[PDB]
């Protein structure tokens, strides 16, 4: 089927993943099948940025779980950035609802779930990031 070239990330699966000239950015892994394009060549996976909602092939290997949060997380382009806010709201809320974790303006409704992701996605850890 889909994605079977023997690397990492499936479809659902939340990544950081790097493109060109850009920070690291949060996106889903995506089957060929929601872009409108084609399928991706061996080893590259379609994502979804979150945010834009725009598509990349990406390679596996510029991918990363998003699960390792505080590494690739960019406090500068998270100061600078307001799409880059903007990013990190859709993925975290979209990692809340996976995790079956709960919070009590936007700044201020980020920052809580900015807090989990940076403390390791606690209690499910990154567990409770996974699709389904
Ligand atoms: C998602 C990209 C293409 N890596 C950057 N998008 C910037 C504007 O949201």
């Amino acid at each position: 089927s889909e994605y079977q070239d023997g690397k990492e990330f499936g479809i659902g699966d939340l990544v950081w993943g790097k493109i060109k000239g850009f920070s690291w950015w949060p996106a889903m892994v995506v089957s060929w099948k929601a872009t409108s394009k084609r399928q991706a060549m061996s080893g590259m996976r379609w994502v979804q940025w979150f945010g834009d909602g725009k598509f990349s092939e990406v390679s596996a290997d510029k991918l990363v779980a998003l699960g390792l949060f505080s590494q690739h997380f960019n406090l500068a382009t998270f100061n600078k950035l307001v799409s880059y806010r903007k990013a990190m709201y859709h993925a975290l809320e979209k990692a809340r609802v996976r995790a079956g974790k709960t919070f009590p303006s936007l700044e201020d409704q980020l920052k809580p779930m900015l807090e989990w992701a940076h403390g390791g996605f606690k209690p499910t850890g990154i567990e409770g990031l996974k699709p389904n």
